[PDB]
């Protein structure tokens, strides 16, 4: 609803040419803790209203990003500031950690 689904083809309009924050979910259907923090998501996408996105891409359906920002090890949230990357969270994480990862690096 709030949530970009992104692709391959559409990142760079979507992620990088953004005039803001976009918190990117490189995730797959097989990871366990991806799935964990998806409700959690959805959370932060209201909750964040206007002052983020909240963007998800698939690393399977979508191969092709994921190496330029050397993922390895999946849930990997990338905070992106106008098309830069500003802070790395990997592995899941609760909803109140979420908050502190995101107050902290929004500043």
């Amino acid at each position: 609803d709030k949530i970009i689904h992104l692709t391959d083809d559409s990142f760079e309009t979507d992620v990088l040419k953004a005039d803001g924050a976009i918190l990117v979910d490189f995730w797959a259907e097989w990871c366990g803790p991806c799935k964990m923090i998806a409700p959690i998501l959805d959370e932060i996408a209201d909750e964040y209203q206007g002052k983020l996105t909240v963007a998800k891409l698939n690393i399977d359906q979508n191969p092709g990003t994921a190496p330029k920002y050397g993922i390895r090890g999946i849930p990997t949230l990338l905070l992106f500031k106008n098309g830069e990357v500003a802070a790395t969270k990997v592995g899941a994480l609760s909803k109140g950690q979420l908050k502190e990862f995101l107050d902290a690096n929004l500043a």
